[PDB]
């Protein structure tokens, strides 16, 4: 696990921000998501984790390719949203390489949320996907979007839970690596 | 500032979470101060941190004096509220003799962000307290309340701000304690 290399980026920035829901802005919530997540794979477990630093994401495509290319698992964090206030549930949009992990990641959230995992056990092929950043799936990176922004209540636990969530990820990841704490 | 000790905490809890605005609760945002407050400290500063956990708040007064009173400053993060929904401003909560502190947290507050410091330069006494720590700030640590919680343009402000926001008290501590910023 000390040779694996775990990229996270965090999508959308802060000129445009992604979906909002009042004064909730998609760029903030994927910010916290990746910081949160990269702070305790570094802290509790000694890892290498490369990111987009601890600011705004939206890393430039090229950029962001080239760290897929040099990581084990690449994640941006994204949340989802729809017209359909009631649209709820967690997905990862990746290549088919990717399928383990995305599960991997879904179910971590599914078991402190309660939330429904879409597709298959939280996999969706990028084949089929439509994403601002379905060129970051089709590289071999993973988008996550583990809520829908839209969903007034899924937000609000996600907003209470935050650090609890972030450390299932974090958790998820170093042990599918097989890293013990440190 | 490498043999200096702080301390952060933050105030309320998951089942009692303070003051709320929809959503966004003052436990929660307390939180977020304290992580990145002391993960700014601990891993930008390489200073020693002492505080009441990654979690929620409210370290029972007894523990958490013993952590005051073996620090050089002790800060608890609260958010302030008001019936008055465009009540605003930044104060610190301490006794007279931890006024300069105070001054330098409230401060570096105001240039960040544009608000207004209340009290004397953010700084209130104790001795005319009224407040769920005032045993807190009694004890010669710091009850900090950057913002109000119920005022909606300042609360979104920490929100898009808030790891500036908590960059910057991090730098007014480590300065104030000896340290090079960073
Ligand atoms: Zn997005
Ligand atoms: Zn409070």
């Amino acid at each position: 696990a000390m040779s694996k290399i775990i990229c996270l980026t965090a999508g959308h920035s802060n000129t445009d921000p992604g979906a909002v829901n009042g004064s909730d802005r998609e760029a903030d919530l994927a910010q916290d998501m990746r910081n949160i997540v990269a702070s305790i794979l570094r802290n509790d477990y000694g890892l290498t984790v490369k990111t987009d630093g601890t600011g705004k994401g939206n890393m430039p495509l090229r950029d962001a390719v080239k760290l897929i290319r040099g990581s084990d698992v690449a994640i941006e964090f994204h949340t989802n949203a729809a017209a359909n206030k009631t649209a709820t549930g967690i997905e990862a949009l990746s290549t088919p390489k990717n399928k383990r992990w995305c599960q991997v990641l879904g179910k971590a959230v599914a078991k402190k949320t309660g939330w429904k995992l879409r597709g298959e056990d939280g996999f969706k092929p990028d084949n089929a996907g439509q994403h601002s950043r379905l060129a970051y799936a089709q590289a071999g990176g993973i988008v996550f979007e583990p809520f829908f922004i839209s969903n007034d209540t899924d937000l609000a636990l996600f907003k209470t839970t935050k650090w609890g969530i972030c450390r299932a990820i974090a958790d998820a990841i170093a042990m599918e690596l097989g890293a013990a704490k440190v």
